[PDB]
């Protein structure tokens, strides 16, 4: 990457200045701003606050569900000590794609809604003075991009999202926006990797900066004291007496990395860290060489109002909810999340999967969203999915390089139910393997989620994963209600095809649920009461508990969220076992006491 | 048909005895009960309510989900004066067939779960003692009787319905039943057909009887007054400065229908109905001779944890609701509903079109769930279809309310196999009915203007369309408009010169569920989307009738597009408005 993704920090070296609040902002549906120069300044803006999805705020329609060009402008003073340093613009992410002015000069485009976009304005900054930037942000979904969907011309003109994924498509600056002050030579990157020897651990590290000088690694405690010292851009840190971290019993050390030039220091970054290997034996998924079963659910960025707007509070609410129900970890559905939930997670001893935006490739659902109105004849694959998979190992890059670092991503998910029957679809993937494991400095262990349409008899990229991952909905879409014994017969005939196959690799489910309307009450239960929510997850259990290699269960969803509108989805998607605003259904006891 | 379809009444001649209330009753998932005697008694049953529907007492899942054959038995005492009566056993339905017993002798086997079943008890009715009545039913579906389904069978066993319908597969003896004594000779069935002549009218007849005496027909004003006499089997009464019956503003005559045996009288029927004329002219809808807009609804005998069973309870609500709507107007979607619900429109002024239970006759949903009228079961879905017609106009015929006959809602219409099939029930349905009343039915989209072969039959055309709702929905409720003027630009083009009436419209909404801005399944898009429906109705002339879908939320089978039943209704199940009630009571006043 030509630019760090590092999380700011302040020190004598480093300085950041939050630009969050109200900016200016302006939909384009005309697509005139960049020939009418709107980068210098929005014609006739209103306010939007930051960070925030745009969509809910308004009361009307169109604005909700605006799709195509739209920009946002905001001005802010920069100290004149800045002077003297490179000066980034970083966004926590820009949804879906964009480009980025400052004081009226392209800086940077990119693609990919929910990882940093650096964009570097030294040349164009103005210290002492105040300094605008402005944005230009699309949102539509294509098919050589992530997440994937369709974009449909109404007969107006105006622009519709059509997704291939189960998320309403939010979009704008989510996460916060900071300016940043970073010395000329500065650390750029760095990795850490574990080995655990006996009551002492290594931390094998490299380092990355803009220069030539020395650099001089320590290893603080979570108290401080210096426990570790070495030199060099790669090194051991060598630790006694090694307080691990552990499965929600963190331990965090601090890694406090220098830049030298023998009279002084140049830069000086600092990060917590948490020393823990994860690695999988046979059907184990071992954390520091015990096995650990997963328990937890899949999440999203998803808030009312907000949409996915980042908040500390959401974190805080739903950490306690996690530890309330006894869970140990999360899976990152379908997209990164703000860096903040791993800084959290990390502090929490949660173990996370973190999981690319590689949903909406399955053929399916492209076709019945192009056969709506209307096509069923013409799609041009042969020609999109080169280009979807150079997005696909970027956004790969900039995740593993943003996340390696925190003890808590134990894993990397790379899709979402794909196609995966074809040895096309195996090519493809080993392709993001590959890439993968080349950024990841430890190799962790990697993964996917697959829908039931990859069959253990059709499946071509299950071997690519160090360990499987299962999206089923036996019991709900498959089988529902009055048929409910008839799908748990389903359900174990196939698990008993993947038994048979006997892989020697440990099974996550990492999706099961029905949707849940809070309220819904039935004796006996029907499909949608809180009982049949139970009853399911009773079910489910049953299965997961008759297959040794099942070693983890994720729970679709941790709560209501927001979805395209529907026939099939009641204001949002209800498989939350908690509601929208963060409060338990009947069936989040049942997980509590398991996982208990 | 060899039995009378005559509400039954209690006078000098004919006697009635309810047998509701607690019967016993049994499933019988072994299919033995016929082999083993329980047309003798049932061996270990449970108590069950009648009138009700079964399946929302029980508090598991196989219970509320039974399908097969299931047996209900009761005990009655017949007044010794009984005797040398015909004494029959009349169930207002038994759903969806069965075979009834009594005293252990089969006595008659009926098809079609939503139409009164006769059982002559006549020779095994033992008077002045108590006698017993056992009834085997089945509740399966299937594609040779109405409405139209499939059984599936789970690996243990266990039947399951399927329905190519969205409602809930209630079943049993949702209807009351009685035992009741009529005489040797009796009246069997009459008609009674309406000419307007100035401030005078005729009310022309037909009546049948058992015998060969003598006929005499008497009409009674609301106050009993005699107003018109005559004799013969066949006739015209004429009534001088007759008070019409009318949309919303009833008059009720009383009918008297005398057998004589010369100096005195062998049996006496009398029932309640109203001089009214009903008939399509060019696009309007023409009741005693003025244009007429139907504004009302679709319904369903549906009610919390009664089922389709039913009271006069909720007549009497949903009837204040839907005058406080400000509606004319229901269908009786989809199957013919009790007596009483008819008995009440005539009361209130209400304009009934009166359903057959033609439903679930898709090729699509069949073939989803499970070509359809080219499947060599057709002949006999045909019979059925017909019988059940014969005995729904036979039945209901005399009703001022029923204006209409629905023959049909959405089935397959696009293939001269279709045509031919229609073609039947149609000419069948113009023999039953002395009146010659307007003939439609329920037409879905895939009936395209450019395709459908079946329209021609039909008096006035009914269309039940959800542009803005499973077409266009939501973000695309504009497209959805402009689809929906363009299918009526098509209709329109084609210059038939009928009335079309929407038979269905409407948007799943949830109580309580709302957004701004709007979204699918919030009490504000169901505005919205009602609000450009009438956009659209309100474009062209021949649109002369709007029944929405639903007047209330009702059960259906469990599934992924169904939260607790369907929510298209108006009111919810419970009989209270969301917001999209005051629009149309707004709209309609
Ligand atoms: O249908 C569902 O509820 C889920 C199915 N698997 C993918 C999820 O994004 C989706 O939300
Ligand atoms: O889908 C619906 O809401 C309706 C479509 N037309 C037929 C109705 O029985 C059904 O309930």
């Amino acid at each position: 990457l030509e630019y760090s993704e590092l999380y700011p920090i302040q020190n004598e070296y480093r300085m950041m200045q939050s630009l969050d609040g109200m900016w200016k902002f302006q939909f384009d549906p005309e697509e005139i701003g960049k020939k009418s120069g709107w980068e210098n300044g929005l014609p006739a803006p209103v306010s939007m606050p930051v960070p925030s999805s745009f969509a809910d705020f308004f009361t009307d329609h169109k604005e909700r569900d605006y799709c195509g060009d739209f920009w946002y402008e905001t001005e802010f003073y920069l100290p004149a000590e800045w002077r003297n340093k490179k000066i980034w613009l970083r966004f926590g992410s820009i949804t879906h794609r964009g480009t980025v002015y400052c004081n009226g000069m392209e800086i940077t485009s990119h693609e990919g809604g929910f990882l940093p976009v650096l964009a570097d304005i030294s040349t164009v900054a103005k210290p002492g003075q105040v300094n605008q930037v402005v944005v230009k942000i699309n949102n539509e979904l294509n098919e050589t991009s992530l997440p994937c969907g369709a974009t449909k011309i109404l007969n107006n003109g105006r622009k519709l999202a059509k997704p291939y994924f189960d998320f309403f498509n939010y979009s704008g600056l989510q996460r916060s926006v900071w300016v940043i002050a970073l010395p000329e030579e500065s650390v750029k990157d760095y990795s850490v990797d574990y080995e655990l020897c006996g009551t002492d651990a290594l931390v094998k590290y490299e380092v990355v900066t803009t220069g030539e000088h020395p650099v001089i690694v320590r290893l603080l405690d979570a108290e401080g004291e210096l426990v570790a010292e070495t030199e060099g851009k790669e090194g051991i840190l060598q630790v006694a007496n090694a307080r691990l971290w552990e499965v929600r019993n963190a331990y965090l050390y601090q890694i406090v990395i220098l830049i030298t030039d023998g009279n002084g220091v140049l830069d000086e970054y600092r990060e917590k860290i948490g020393i823990r290997t994860v690695r999988i034996e046979g059907t184990k998924i071992l954390l520091n060489d015990r096995p650990v079963y997963l328990k937890g659910f899949g999440k999203h960025e998803d808030f009312p109002i907000l949409g996915r707007g980042f908040h500390w509070g959401i974190v805080k609410r739903d950490f306690e909810c996690l530890k309330w129900t006894n869970a140990n970890c999360f899976r990152t559905s379908h997209y990164p999340y703000a860096e903040e939930w791993y800084q959290f997670a990390d502090e929490e001893g949660f173990l996370i999967i973190d999981e690319v935006p590689a949903v909406g490739m399955m053929r399916s659902t492209r076709n019945f969203v192009a056969a709506g109105s209307g096509n069923y004849t013409y799609f041009f694959e042969a020609l999109t999915v080169p280009e979807l998979l150079k997005s696909h190992i970027a956004d790969t890059e900039e995740m593993i390089t943003r996340d390696k670092n925190h003890p808590s991503v134990i894993a990397w998910s790379l899709f979402n139910e794909p196609e995966t029957i074809t040895d096309y679809a195996y090519e493809y993937f080993k392709e993001v393997f590959a890439a993968a494991e080349t950024y990841d400095f430890q190799s962790r262990p990697m993964t996917g989620a697959f829908e039931k349409n990859s069959k253990p008899e059709l499946c071509k990229c299950y071997p690519l994963c160090d360990f499987i991952c299962l999206n089923r909905y036996y019991g709900w879409y498959i089988s529902g209600g009055p048929e409910i014994e008839e799908a748990e017969e389903l359900f174990r005939d196939e698990m008993d095809r993947w038994k048979a196959k006997e892989l020697n690799v440990p099974f996550v489910f990492t999706e099961f649920g029905t949707d849940t309307m809070a309220g819904l009450h039935k004796l006996p239960s029907i499909m949608w009461s809180e009982e049949y929510q139970k009853e399911y997850l009773e079910m489910n259990f049953r299965v997961f508990d008759s297959y040794e290699f099942v070693q983890g269960e994720l729970a679709w969803n941790f709560a209501d969220f927001q979805t395209t509108e529907g026939i099939m989805r009641v204001d949002g998607n209800h498989k939350g076992v908690f509601t929208r605003d963060r409060q338990p259904k009947a069936a989040a006891v049942v997980f509590k006491d398991r996982w208990e």
